[PDB]
């Protein structure tokens, strides 16, 4: 679920996922539209192309099982649907890690709606 | 510190997977001017403001003690500038949580910055 999301966020990226990822490129925040800006939006695109073929279960409500094995998040394989979920959410907060050296607020903070008018890049 | 703020945000609010607060009105966001435009915005300008009154520490990036004895969060620990953090961090997420039959993100998510340009009213 988003809450986990957004835990996992916090535990992997080591940072506040509502105050640095919520309104970030064209991607990063609610919806989403246009063309992704950098590679924190990337994950975010892929994000949100994740939680769209996830079938079987609701990737906003339904809740998830993981642990930490090495400082690691895993996520539960018992209920096929809800791994897929987890493995949405945990992919992306990998993918925030990654790319913090790049991570550009100063720019894509708040990013104009202008600049996300094209169509979609299909998933 | 944010991460502690976001994650008393989840535990008070218990909705803030789809409450966020980082681009509300004129000061639930990063930085801040013109004035509240509903009661979540006010609980933001005091809580900028609750910030803008310590010294000692940083109110971004130290941690507190707090403790979750039944349903509160209690401020804890041995220093006064860490648990003055704490204590501006505990207000807002009840004053939050106390306005959400109010919160209109469909106007005031993202609210155009222009309709903040007025000199912000004393703390
Ligand atoms: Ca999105
Ligand atoms: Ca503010
Ligand atoms: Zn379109």
């Amino acid at each position: 679920s988003l809450i986990q999301f957004e835990t996992l966020i916090m535990k992997v990226v080591k940072k506040s996922g509502m105050f640095w990822y919520s309104a970030y490129g064209c991607y990063c925040g609610w919806g989403g539209h246009g063309r992704p800006q950098d590679a924190t939006d990337r994950c975010c695109f892929v994000h949100d192309c994740c939680y769209g073929k996830v079938t079987g279960c609701d990737p906003k409500m339904d809740s998830y099982t993981y642990s930490e094995e090495n400082g690691d998040i895993v996520c539960g394989g018992d209920d096929p649907c809800k791994r897929e979920i987890c493995e949405c959410d945990r992919v992306a907060a990998d993918c925030f890690r990654d790319n913090l050296d790049t991570y550009n607020s100063d720019t894509y903070w708040r990013y104009p709606r202008q600049d996300c008018e094209e169509s979609p890049e299909p998933c």
